[PDB]
C-alpha cells in the first residue's frame, strides 16, 4: 500500500518544527534516485526521548492515522527503520507552516483571522466527532497549507475519550502547556471536550494579538500573577487575558465564552461554527 515508506529512499533536506514527542522535517521521498521525488513531512521521536515514551509516541501515529478532515494535517503513513531504531510518521508537507510563525510576518485583517479560527472550530468539531481530545490546540500547533487553509498539527498529548465519557483524567503529563489550559485540567486533571474549547479561546486570542510576544498568554498571566497555584487562583477569581487591541467587545465576548470556569457552560465546537462564519462575514467590507 502507499502507506509504506522505505527508509532508505527518504532524502534529508531540512527540519521543520518540533511537537511534543517529534521532531518534523523535510524530505524528498525519491524511490528513482533522482530528485524528482514527492516531497513529505517526517516526524520521528526526538533523540534524548528514551523507552518509556515509545507507546505515547505510537498513540500519536494511531490516531492521526484514524482522522481524515481537511483541517487536519494529512496522514500519508509510516517508515519502519530496519533495525529497531523506532518508527517515523510520514505526513503532508506544508512549506508555510505554522500560524504562529506566520502571524507576524504578514499584515492581516481581522475577517481572515476569523476564518482561520472558524477553519480550526471545523477541525475539532471533525475530532470531537471521532471521541478524541487534542490537549495542544495553540497556534504554533496549527499549520497552513498553501492557500492558507488550517491543518491542526501536533497529536502528540490527543487521547480518546472513554465512550459515554465527557472527560479523560490523566496519569502524569510530561509537559503542559498551562497556559493554554482550564482550570479542571490544572487543578483535578480532567480534560473534557470543553478543555479544548478553552485551548481555542486562548488561540483566538493568540490570533487577535498576531502572535506578538509582549501580548502572549504566559507574558500576560505572569503580569496578572505579579506559578501554576497562583494562576489557579487567578482563573478561579475570574480573571481572564485582556481583549487585545482593536478587537470587537463581540468578538471577545466569544472568546470569554470559552473561558467560562464551568467546562459544560462553555459552546462546544459545533456551537462555535455559526459563531464565526457570522462575525467574519459581518467584518469582511
Ligand atoms: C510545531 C509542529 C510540531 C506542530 C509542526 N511544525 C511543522 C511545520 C513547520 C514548518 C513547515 F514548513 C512545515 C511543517 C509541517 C508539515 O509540513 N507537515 C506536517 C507537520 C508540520 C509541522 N508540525
Amino acid at each position: 500500500d502507499p502507506t509504506v515508506f522505505h527508509k532508505r529512499y527518504l532524502k534529508k533536506i531540512r527540519d521543520l518544527g518540533e511537537g511534543h514527542f517529534g521532531k518534523v522535517s523535510l524530505y524528498c521521498y525519491d524511490p528513482t534516485n533522482d530528485g524528482t521525488g514527492e516531497m513529505v513531512a517526517v516526524k520521528a521521536l526526538k533523540a534524548d526521548c528514551g523507552p518509556q515514551h515509545r507507546s505515547g509516541w505510537k498513540q500519536e501515529i494511531d490516531i492521526l492515522r484514524t482522522l481524515y478532515h481537511e483541517h487536519i494535517i494529512k496522514y500519508k503513513g509510516c517508515c519502519e527503520d530496519q533495525g529497531e531504531k523506532s518508527l517515523q510518521l510520514v505526513m503532508e508537507y506544508v512549506p508555510l507552516g505554522s500560524l504562529r510563525d506566520y502571524l507576524p510576518r504578514h499584515s492581516i485583517g481581522l475577517a481572515q483571522l476569523l476564518l482561520f479560527a472558524q477553519q480550526i472550530c471545523e477541525g475539532m468539531a471533525y475530532l470531537h466527532a471521532q471521541h478524541y481530545i487534542h490537549r495542544n490546540l495553540a497556534a504554533r500547533n496549527v499549520l497552513l497549507d498553501n492557500d492558507r487553509l488550517v491543518k491542526i498539527g501536533d497529536f502528540g498529548l490527543a487521547k480518546a475519550v472513554p465512550e459515554g465519557h465527557e472527560y479523560y483524567r490523566v496519569r502524569e503529563d510530561g509537559d503542559s502547556p498551562v497556559f493554554w489550559y482550564a482550570p479542571e485540567c490544572l487543578k483535578e486533571y480532567k480534560f473534557y471536550y470543553a478543555s479544548d474549547v478553552w485551548s481555542f479561546g486562548v488561540t483566538l486570542y493568540e490570533l487577535l494579538t498576531h502572535c506578538d510576544s509582549s501580548q502572549s498568554p504566559p507574558t500576560k498571566f505572569l503580569e496578572l500573577i505579579g506559578t501554576v497555584l497562583r494562576l489557579t487562583e487567578l482563573l478561579e477569581r475570574g480573571e481572564r487575558l485582556p481583549r487585545p487591541d482593536k478587537c470587537p467587545c463581540e468578538v471577545y465576548h466569544l472568546m470569554k465564552n470559552c473561558w467560562e470556569t464551568e467546562a459544560s457552560f462553555r459552546p462546544t465546537f459545533e456551537n462555535l461554527i455559526p459563531i464565526l462564519k457570522t462575525v467574519h462575514e459581518k467584518y469582511r467590507h
